[PDB]
DNA sequence: CTGCAGGGTTTTTGTTCCAGTCTGTAGCACTGTGTAAGACAGGCCAGATC
């Protein structure tokens, strides 16, 4: 980092797992990598969501179903609840 | 000092191919929603005329 790129260590070490990752891979490394310190989602806009309702036909208490569990495990709520919609 | 020509430079950006590995799509034969009444013709028995 110090002979080619002065020193700015965060910068290196985020860089250095690709490479080795992608060498031989899977697409899931691309993606939680991807996640990093920019985005990001945050939440998906409330219209999309609400798109993806209508459009795959959930019934509101399966949607809402769906939120819950979406939201407990690794949560980081993605949907929006039902109230925004 | 300037102007641009045409070279130096590193550093993008991509290049050809062979093992594979993942991922999204087309190929499959094939499905869902159209859903109830009347009109016209002919026969013929009933039933009223008279």
């Amino acid at each position: 980092a110090e002979k080619e790129e002065g020193g700015d260590v965060k910068s290196v070490c985020l860089t250095l797992f690709l490479l080795a990752l992608r060498a031989g891979n899977e697409h899931k490394q691309a993606d939680e990598l991807e996640a990093m310190m920019q985005g990001r989602g945050f939440g998906l806009h409330p219209a999309v969501c609400l798109a993806i309702r209508v459009n795959t036909f959930l019934s509101c208490s399966q949607y809402h179903k769906m939120y819950r569990t979406v939201k407990a495990t690794s949560g980081r709520q993605i949907f929006q609840p039902l109230h925004t919609l």
